[PDB]
């Protein structure tokens, strides 16, 4: 009668926000700690619908088995579906995901970053866990009254620009569809590239990505930028040509900089590859360098976006059993 | 002929700034990264003023072999650790505060979201090529209330600062100032309400009998489960063991700790090489969701330009015979 | 038709050795990483044999759940942790020991050795860029005394080891072999010998009510200062409060352990993201000379492969009605 | 009277070994615990003799200051000098080291080296300090009847190999002059170098750098060797091209490797570089692979060889003030 769902790779969080905000759906919800792969997909039998997430891997065979089960939806509880085989699920079932929001997660997220690679605060916690309570080496700079450039003035960005006003930065800013009247709410000013890069002390990413902004940041940009720049980057891998960022950080041009996406992220985040080798010879020489943070697309993880995604995926069941156009689907070609 | 400086202690733009601000006076400086104590205070032989700072062991014995040596000033870097009754007056000492608002406001706010975060945690992850987050998920601040402990300068600037990420804040203060909580947009509250109310809680107040471990077992009682704490301002203003307990007893989500209640046998030193006899200290170190960071929320280049030249300052004072704005009065 | 299996806790090269020396049977074979407890009890539906690991949580409602599924058999690899009087003789119970002799030797030399060298503090610092060498001095082992506490198997190859080191090797067993003794070149000591002249002592003896705690306050007390202790054989040979004090007094220069009279509640599991109720293992964490591993001195690639064939042959054995050599016996 | 020395950089257990061994020599002896710059090297005044060591920064100026000031020697507490700015001292003073030696302290260390990176001793703490007890992925080999392949049959090769004969390795070696009465004595097999690739399972560099060695490890050599070897060297930084050892690494010729000593080890070694960039790019690359443990030329660290340092640098020091010639000096140019 009622719609049965089997959920993958489920932390306590997750159920109790599953059962809590699908009180109101009909569903009924079976919760696994196990991943979804090969070795797990004959626990689909049964189902009308697999959610699923970043640390599956829903291979040939895995599309196989829960296809062979008469599964109709597998929905991502997550915006990537690099680990689906897409190509073969053949419209066997749909796939939906939940698309990234969570502005202020991510814009918070961003501050903590600058902080941490400014201040220090990450090789702090390795050497006060080591017992080392020296200091040398960790001064930082002060923010106040420096000058930050915000490339991006969308949502993420205003948030970002007001929690930097908050500090008493001056703030400039570069986005194609500037809005004056946000900028003159916010206190910040609408300037070039060009200008930006000569001017800011700190440079966050804030942007989508398109043809236009795709190595934006690249040794010819950098070159612009002033010596000691602290760049941050929570948007997009692909903005930042990070061999160029390589080269910039040996030559001291960049004082420090914070990565939570990465161009070729696809092939080692959320994995843990503490015991193979990391083949890409840009990311390991850029975890080598003492002035590079480097994490997993994290900026996103805080509860409330957890509990958003939660709620989409529940929407995104309820629309497919209701036969309502999928907003969230991930074709398969 | 010149006036001749040696200082202890040298890290980050000591040198530079010191130079460079004291260019013009006749000094001639000699710049040392090694502690003063009674094993390096015979290198103190020929000097006229002595530069120290905060882990400096300036006991009896370190005293008198700098008395001995005839040196005129002891200038203490950041400091609040001289055993100032054995100087009988054999010289001066001097004390400058590292009080630099901006950059300890700044800190606090990087603090807060290191440990909500888990940024730390994430670094060692990732360097040793670990890329999951599982584990690493936080809390947004949006709308979240922080209660702030104390609204001297360094606690508006904070306010400023987390009213711009749309926190609400609120404040406690015996000498609270309604037209800065009108401005900032904050509200000043009872402990009590503090307590019971805050996601956060920065402690930015001094340390007096009625602050002393303020925050203890039966303040920790009335917070929040999950709370997250964090502490730029003084050790003693947490009672340490206690802290322990609540971690454990999981009312405490997330600590940071800038200061200690018994720092000064630890902070600014490598210990990494031997024991650490402190057992609530070791025992704060094992925690998942405790950072400690040792007193370095001064530590930008502003900060310590200011300080540089404040040190200067009174150097100069001295020597041209004027009152000596920072002298730890004797008597 | 075919007998279905399901591991739990699956890691390295598990699922290849299970596959391969698994075949020609008729096996169906369903691996997992996660750990056994209730909350995943329920996945054993279905199963005729699970196979799980030392650090899962097989209460008596992880048992209920199983023996409502009708599974016959639980086999576990690498344990000494099963509510085994709940079982009821629902179905046969497993155990499979991680006796590796050679690879545990082998282990216990590299732990001596990287405690001794600091090789593991060496790591953190160059990883991070710094190649000072400031507190990393050791001793050299020849001509030194290591004290054997143990002469079974194990022992012994850690004494041909350590004979080749030339380290004068004197051992404590209640069971001697003067013919090893003679091979290998040690002599055979009393424990009061062997605390007082060994540089090294090593606890390679099983666990009975007189090794309990065998190492305490007192027995430390009559040790070398500055002594380097490892243990790899168990917990509970430990009085790990007193090894706390010891270290602080400074009697124990270093100490690796390899297994922790606890270790049941944390080992094998990721508890990066959580706090650690055990005070004394939060302590033993944060000194600079405590090396803790999670009891893998087993851990090689040709130890796996024979407790692999051990578990697949008692689970043969049960498909043919043989006995089952790794039986745990009820009643 | 006395001889005057004085002593930069002295830690207790230096000055307790100093003071022991130096009851015999009518020297005077003070000791500082500062290193030797041109900050410290007026307090070099009244002294006949300074003591220096592998922190100190002895240029241009503290060398002029130090001659200034009458020095007539300086002696180094270690092998190295490249902290000397020989080329100025101008024969103003004679300069004398300590050629390195301490076998058994060297084969103990690389023991130790090739089970940590075997064993993954060095993850595992990173690990439980972290409280993650998790093994997944630190699995490693018996050395049992393995086959160590041994470079150099020296002092240092020679203890190396008794001791891994005591693990029941099989051991051959290669070395340009064989000893037969050693093979036999320690139950080891000469071989040429071909063989000792193909067979080994782990190798050890124990041999000296001269134009045959330098870079032998190399790309076609590790193309020799077995998919998953462990190689060691705690010989001398040159014999491994460190490019191509990145490249075998990722191909993964190499199962795990441990470096005590490096081919550019000069800019590096003894230096914290935690708060600044690394712009040795293999270096760089080398320290993020999990399989990589790089130590600072410790292996010769312990107490026995600190205490002979300290005898031979007393000799050194009696030999100049009596007039014998100088084995140890460091020659100007």
């Amino acid at each position: 009668q009622k719609t049965k769902i089997i959920f993958f790779d489920i932390k306590d969080y997750d159920k109790e926000f599953f059962k809590k905000y699908g009180a109101d759906y009909n569903f009924e919800m079976t919760f696994l700690k196990v991943r979804l792969t090969e070795e797990t997909a004959n626990l689909t039998k049964g189902y009308d619908v697999v959610c699923g997430f970043a640390n599956d891997n829903i291979n040939k065979e895995t599309i196989d088995i829960m296809a062979e089960n008469g599964i109709k939806l597998l929905a991502m509880r997550c915006a990537g579906f690099n680990n689906v085989s897409l190509k073969d699920v053949n419209e066997r079932f749909k796939v939906v995901r939940v698309p990234a929001y969570s502005p202020h997660a991510i814009a918070e997220y961003t501050v903590g970053l600058i902080l941490a690679v400014n201040r220090k605060i990450n090789k702090a916690y390795v050497r006060t866990r080591e017992g080392n309570f020296s200091i040398n080496g960790l001064m930082g700079i002060d923010l106040y009254e420096k000058t930050a450039g915000i490339i991006g003035t969308g949502k993420i960005g205003q948030i970002l620009i007001k929690i930097l006003r908050g500090f008493d930065m001056k703030v400039i800013a570069y986005d194609l569809f500037p809005n004056q009247k946000v900028a003159d709410e916010l206190g910040f000013e609408y300037v070039s590239l060009d200008e930006l890069y000569a001017n800011s002390d700190i440079i966050s990413l804030n942007c989508p990505l398109t043809k236009d902004t795709k190595y934006m940041i690249n040794r010819r940009s950098m070159l612009k930028m002033k010596d000691g720049v602290i760049l941050v980057n929570t948007g997009r891998g692909m903005l930042i040509d990070s061999a160029d960022l390589v080269e910039a950080l040996k030559d001291k041009k960049i004082g420090a900089v914070a990565l939570d996406v990465y161009e070729e992220e696809e092939n080692y985040f959320f994995e843990d590859k503490s015991t193979q080798v990391i083949e890409d010879d840009i990311l390991g020489r850029l975890l080598s360098f003492y002035n590079v943070l480097i994490t997993s697309h994290q900026a996103y993880f805080t509860k409330e976006a957890v509990g958003a995604i939660t709620v989409t995926t529940l929407n995104n069941i309820k629309d497919f059993v209701e036969g309502r156009p999928l907003v969230n689907e991930v074709p398969q070609n």
